[PDB]
């Protein structure tokens, strides 16, 4: 009977600022076993410098409530395993739900995931998207949910898209799953630099741009007008606010955007305020907006739809409780008619994240090609099966996993402080 | 130049899981825990500034270690930089890119925050020589407007919004003060109703509880639905028709069930249900509110920060609410909280127990009551009897109500003796 032996935590660190300064790191888990050489679960969180110590703290924390655990019993309700983990009414003390210790339970979360389809010897997306409606359902917490999402409505959206589950991977395997890139809309960027990297990602296939905006209205509107020109009518501009604005500001900020044909204004305000969001969505329609890659929950999630206070929304791989959370978010979004546009970048968030929406597209709601995946180029070299990009697609991973393992040498590398680019930088 | 010389943090948890006090609905075994911090200067030693994370046991230790990892951001500043402007020493770790990541504003890293501002504040009330609440309440309505976070407010509460109401009271600020030194401020008592404790139990500590004066006490429901009728109808049967009686479901429930479970409780006269469900579905609060009117709602112990407090009174979605001391980013964060709630005209009643909650709360609640409502006797701040002893400066109940701080500081400094007893886990109780 193979079990857990142990819950390793490594602090790695990459001087990304070298190349505001955002150091990005990732609290690295790995789920020892006592099995097949090769079998371990692999996770992380992502950090950007400073705390990168105290979210690894966090996630050893958890090391008792995982060493000790039969790998079958784990793998064969995960919905369980993570429910051990998310209803520890002590650790729920320091959330609920929310915060360091809640993204800490959902990297030991997707570790047991990657585990899982790692044992399955299918790449995470198959993996999910090969369980049955109930194996499914019962990997996700409704507590807090009844009174949008029963289980028997979870059941019949799983059922429906039960016929087209074969028709869906083969069409994902051959045409790939659409991506979006931010890599031109950088602030600091000059005009010129914006609209000769805006004509360089249409060149290699990108259909939708996103731009970040926010510092100086004046700034915008003439980066904004560029853009498009440089783009043409056909390609999607959205815009990014990094939850700069209050309420007031953000509406009358966004309608002097409003006639460059904006895709959707990202994070406009505080990722707490629902109701703002409502409030800024409703003065300034037609202006799309959405909100996600720092939403705390499925709750949270939850109200967004019921105020119907976004018009499509972003999902990350690390902030939440892991896939379990995930997949309740997925499932909000498809019950209310949300399209989900995958955030990414950091450290292997692409390759995290990836998964979830082909999962979703071959299990829950058949479409992609209304949607994408936000793809950014930078430390895919420190994974053993990094994102693959053809001409603005994402390639549907093929190797067994989440595609969360690094390569041992980069570990060796950035470990902090022991690492040795650490050891000799100071 | 006097200067923040050290950052220390302890660990420190009690075996209050030993006669299941605080026993509740959610957490049925906690073991009472606190991320102790003390900011150390150079200089009179009876310098330093005292703070705590309040947590149940488990991650008791991480918190510990999100408080320490802020050492970096405080050692060395100027204690006089630090006193002379809360707001910038708030604002200078709320607003790190890196430790917003972590959060924003929310769980762990956001209460180590929370811990060191009030370790803040506390220092800067030792430097005056006054108890935290009269130093809160002598500040000019400029002075404290300028300690507050704006952001993400504008639409609620404006800084003229703000300015307005301490303004008009800061006339009668001289009188209210007399009103709390004489009369004390209204408690209300948790103490007889723990989930875990027997009929006979409940029925002995509330009455007794009556007896010592306490005109309001609360009752621990959300299990089962059986054992809440019973025990409500007990208490009240215990406590007589004239005494408030209060019920916390420690998010429990979700809107349809809570809905369901407190009609049925209704018929025992309810002060107010506490927390019915998830501390972040302000949507929720509200649909459970309008289903099971007139039985008022509360929440708040763990609501996050102030830009949920906002869209709370914003929802209609209390009657009433919670703030706690340790939960949000400090005194300046609380402030905020107040100020909206007397915008809204919605009471507060401060959570309290754990570990020294009652210590801190205590001064928030009184500052409000000078400087801001003028408003006491419609409400009341929670006491929970535990743990008392470790502080140099204990609550003082007198028949039913807290008597007003004299000594200088924030009430946090706990006595050494009680640290190397109770630290975790090389404590010497904790070595058996
Ligand atoms: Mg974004
Ligand atoms: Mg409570």
């Amino acid at each position: 009977m193979r079990t857990i032996i142990a819950l390793e935590t490594h602090d790695v660190r990459f001087p990304t600022s070298r190349e505001p300064d955002p150091d990005y790191s990732a609290a690295y888990v790995v789920l020892r076993t006592d099995g097949a050489e090769d079998l371990a679960g692999y996770g992380l969180v992502f950090t950007i410098g400073r705390g990168n110590d105290v979210q690894t703290a966090a996630v050893a924390a958890l090391a008792e409530h995982v060493v000790g655990l039969s790998v079958d019993k784990v793998i064969a309700d995960l919905g369980a395993f993570a429910r051990r983990l998310t209803n520890d009414s002590q650790l729920r003390w320091l959330g609920p739900e929310k915060g360091v210790m809640h993204m800490a339970i959902g990297a030991v979360i997707n570790a047991a995931w990657d585990l899982a389809a790692r044992a399955a010897n299918k790449p995470l997306w198959r993996f999910i998207a090969e369980l049955t409606p109930e194996q499914l359902v019962d990997t996700i917490d409704f507590r807090y949910l009844s009174d949008a999402l029963t289980r028997d409505e979870a059941l019949a959206i799983l059922r429906d898209a039960q016929p087209q589950r074969a028709a869906r991977t083969a069409t994902l395997i051959e045409q790939g799953y659409p991506a979006y890139t931010t890599s031109p809309g950088w602030l600091g960027y000059s005009d010129e630099k914006l609209v000769r990297l805006a004509k360089e990602a249409v060149a290699d296939g990108f259909r939708t741009i996103k731009l970040k905006v926010g510092a100086n209205v004046q700034d915008d509107i003439r980066r904004c007008r560029l853009a498009r020109a440089a783009i043409g009518p056909d390609i999607a501009m959205a815009v990014d606010a990094n939850q700069r604005w209050d309420v007031g500001p953000a509406i009358d900020w966004m309608r002097q955007l409003a006639e460059f044909d904006i895709a959707w204004i990202e994070e406009p305000t505080s990722p707490d305020d629902v109701l703002g969001h409502a409030a800024i969505r409703q003065g300034i329609t037609p202006v799309p907006v959405s909100t996600g890659e720092h939403t705390q929950n499925r709750v949270v999630f939850k109200q967004l739809l019921q105020a119907g206070a976004v018009d499509l929304i972003q999902i990350d791989a690390a902030r939440v409780g892991g896939v379990n959370e995930n997949l309740a978010i997925l499932l909000l979004a498809a019950k209310f008619g949300v399209r989900v546009f995958p955030h990414a970048g950091g450290v292997g968030l692409c390759e995290l994240v990836q998964h979830l929406a082909m999962a979703d597209f071959v299990a829950i709601t058949g479409k992609m090609e209304d949607r994408a995946i936000e793809f950014v180029d930078h430390l895919h070299q420190h994974f053993l099966d990094p994102v693959r990009i053809q001409h603005g697609r994402y390639l549907a991973p093929e190797v067994p996993g989440f595609s969360a393992e690094m390569h041992p040498a980069s570990i060796a590398e950035f470990s902090y402080p022991d690492g040795r680019f650490w050891v000799e930088d100071l």
